[PDB]
């Protein structure tokens, strides 16, 4: 873990109130599960390692990083209070990709495939009970 990469997003903080909701359970069991196993998931399964990729400007451009490895930790370690927080994390991850990369770059096509799946699943996010 290089000093030239930022610290990853917070995934543990006892002072932040936590809750299980049926919607968060769906995000873990249906949404994350579906996206994680996708053929195009691998660039998104951990924070962008700008040193290893030789992208020294990455964290100059992307000031709100997010990735599915972080989201998986947040879901598995009950970090969230509600589904909107987690949906926002997914949307941040996609937008980072679209902002940093050229349209039509392979990673953008990969992100777009995952986002299409994401949208289908979120359209079916259950009513909160």
């Amino acid at each position: 873990g290089s000093h030239m990469n930022p610290p990853p997003p917070e995934t543990s903080n006892p002072n932040k109130p936590k809750r299980q909701t049926n919607q968060l359970q769906y995000l873990l069991r249906v949404v994350l599960k579906t996206l994680w196993k996708h053929q195009f998931a691998w660039p998104f399964q951990q924070p962008v390692d700008a040193v290893k990729l030789n992208l020294p400007d990455y964290y100059k451009i992307i000031k709100t990083p997010m990735d599915m490895g972080t989201i998986k930790k947040r879901l598995e370690n009950n970090y969230y209070w509600n589904a909107q927080e987690c949906i926002q994390d997914f949307n941040t991850m996609f937008t980072n990709c679209y902002i940093y990369n050229k349209p039509g770059d392979d990673i953008v096509l990969m992100a777009e495939a995952l986002e299409k799946l994401f949208l289908q699943k979120i359209n079916e996010l259950p009513t909160e009970e």
